[PDB]
């Protein structure tokens, strides 16, 4: 059922294991995330970012979620205001029925950063609502995350879990060179914070996938995405909420621009999507199973 | 808000125009419906064929229909199923919160056709919910409505509206040679029911969206559809329903292809849909005006 992200957080933090979150922008991207839990059985963070809200509408963003867990009772989610960037944002989306917000001030000075994750916490646990906060810079390799700021930032704001940043990027193209993150730093903020951690930019851009975008005419020319290897890796040293986007999307346009490649006299929208939807849920059920989320319920 | 099918109907048949009826597959479409009707201030049927039904779940249908009324309370709005096959259909539909449904057993001889409509009434009208039939197989120009069919079928059965098949097809290939249609037939049977009217296979295949799906590359060939003219001459003669899917579709999938076309690294979904959408509303609003539809509310 819809439950509060640290329910399910905290499980993966006791067990060691890492849950995808996985962002939707509309019904198929959802209907296939769910149907890759349900047949993983997996738990999932199902994620919104400020951007897909304004697409969908906060209201349908909601409400198709909660219509997908009563599809799937028996599957705990957890609907999750990705990169929430104001406090405004974040109480919206408490009032809306999130039951997870991302207050991202990442790049304010930390006193700052720390006042408005505060601000937002006492607002979202009055109302049973979970939060992340992030610390450090996202890009690859000051810069990362201080060990020493996050155990302060974490004690004084009570956040739920944590984002920090130990080497990822955003996006298709996180490595210029052999993709390195920084395992020593996470397991030192893990000790120091003892809470769930998390993950952001952590898309792999699979061979499979990849092959499927280029055979399609599709450029990615220079994208290199995280190692399976690394994410395994980040679990192991703390890590229990993976953001997955990018993967997604690549897998779902690979296949609509199969068929818009193929056959020029297709217009009935099933056929481009229902291709599209298979091709994102496998990519979500073998990131289930990598993650260790798979059979966890 | 949502309303029986009746309610709208009735209206547009006592003033003499013609209500729009859209399929959606998915929220995309069902946006870009919703927001034609509230710029355009008219009232809208938006249905969803038994295939649509499956593909979305009915749970997911009616639930993102229901979430949109509450968006734009102020338009009346009638939630139907297309072309139902059983009695069983027509039945999940009406438990499900459809305000309207189709038994299409046109393919039935006569009174087999009336005993089952008849079967479909008799439980909709129990529940509130309103109905539509067929009369006639529905291809071009024995196989076409009988008058005297349709008087005894409308007044033994009880139907709410009634779809005689008046030259009309299916799909994007309606006509060889100048459209026509048999307009005298469709003035007799307006005169010998006096009930809300349904035009099937309404979809025009406007030159701009032809233009639009062929400069993507698209395969048109040999497509025709309902001139504007034969649209305005049907509502004249007693259409107050008409049904439209093709023409969205076509729309919509021009611009999807476009952008695969003009941009390879390009797989955010949004920028695939959100032009997608634009030139559906775009078909819808003119398809408003063109029916007399356009405010209406
Ligand atoms: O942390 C995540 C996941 O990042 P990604 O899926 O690109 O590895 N996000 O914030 C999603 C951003 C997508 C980039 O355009
Ligand atoms: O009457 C129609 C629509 O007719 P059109 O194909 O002209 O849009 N429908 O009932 C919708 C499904 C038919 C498939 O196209
Ligand atoms: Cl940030
Ligand atoms: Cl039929
Ligand atoms: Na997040
Ligand atoms: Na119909
Ligand atoms: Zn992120
Ligand atoms: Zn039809």
């Amino acid at each position: 059922m819809l439950v509060k992200g640290n329910e399910i957080l905290l499980k993966a933090h006791k067990e060691g294991y890492g849950v995808g979150a996985f962002n939707f922008v509309n019904f198929e991207m959802l209907n296939a995330i769910f149907e890759a839990g349900n047949e993983e059985n997996s738990p999932l963070f199902i994620q919104a970012s400020e951007g897909a809200i304004k697409y969908m509408g906060i209201d349908m963003a909601v409400g198709m979620v909660k219509i997908m867990c009563e599809r799937y009772p028996h599957i705990p989610v957890a609907l999750h205001l990705d990169h929430g960037t104001t406090f405004e944002s974040c109480e919206k989306a408490v009032k809306a029925g999130f039951t997870s917000v991302m207050i991202d001030a990442s790049h304010h000075a930390f006193e700052e950063n720390l006042e408005l994750t505060s601000k937002v916490v006492k607002m979202a646990h009055n109302a049973g609502v979970s939060v992340e906060a992030e610390l450090g810079r996202l890009m690859g390799i000051a810069v990362l995350v201080n060990p020493k700021e996050a155990e302060q930032f974490v004690k004084e704001s009570q956040v739920d879990y944590l984002a920090p940043a130990i080497g990822t990027s955003h996006g298709a193209f996180k490595f210029k060179g052999e993709p390195k993150l920084d395992f020593e730093r996470l397991q030192e903020v893990k000790r120091l914070t003892n809470i769930p951690l998390v993950l952001h930019g952590a898309s792999a851009i699979p061979d499979n996938v990849r092959k499927s975008y280029l055979d399609a005419g599709g450029d990615l020319k220079g994208s290199k995405g995280v190692p399976f290897e690394f994410l395994q890796e980040s679990v192991k040293g703390g890590i229990n909420k993976v953001n997955t986007d990018t993967d997604l999307r690549i897998a779902f346009i690979a296949e609509v621009r199969k068929v818009a490649n193929e056959d020029k006299s297709q217009f009935d929208l099933r056929k481009f999507f229902s291709p599209a939807q298979l091709a994102l849920k496998n990519v979500v059920k073998e990131r289930m199973k990598l993650l260790g989320s798979a059979n966890k319920i």
